[PDB]
C-alpha cells in the first residue's frame, strides 16, 4: 500500500481537489483527507506540488501514464511516490 502514492509538479495557482478529481478521472483516489494533499511553504503558500493517494497499484500506474496531460494551460508532471515521502512533506 506505500507506493500507491504519485507525486505531482506544475499545477496552476488556482488548483482545486475537484480539478485533481476531473484529471484522474476513472482512477479510485482514497476517499479521506489524505486523498489529495497540496504542498504547503513554511508559511501556507501553495508551492505548485501535490501527493495523491490511490487505491490500488495498477491505478498508480495509470496515473503515472497521463504525465505531462494538462489541467487548464498547465502540464502536470507526474512522479511514483510513496506514503512516508507524502507524510514528509505533509
Amino acid at each position: 500500500g506505500t507506493a500507491f502514492v504519485v507525486k505531482l509538479r506544475g499545477l496552476p495557482y488556482a488548483v482545486t481537489e475537484q480539478q485533481i478529481e476531473e484529471f484522474f478521472s476513472g482512477l479510485d483516489i482514497k476517499t479521506d483527507r489524505e486523498g489529495i494533499l497540496f504542498v504547503m511553504d513554511r508559511r501556507g503558500r501553495a508551492t505548485g506540488e501535490a501527493f495523491v493517494q490511490f487505491e490500488s497499484q495498477d491505478d498508480t500506474e495509470q496515473a503515472l501514464g497521463r504525465n505531462r496531460e494538462k489541467i487548464g494551460h498547465r502540464y502536470i508532471e507526474i512522479f511514483r511516490s510513496s506514503i512516508a515521502e507524502m507524510k514528509r512533506a505533509t
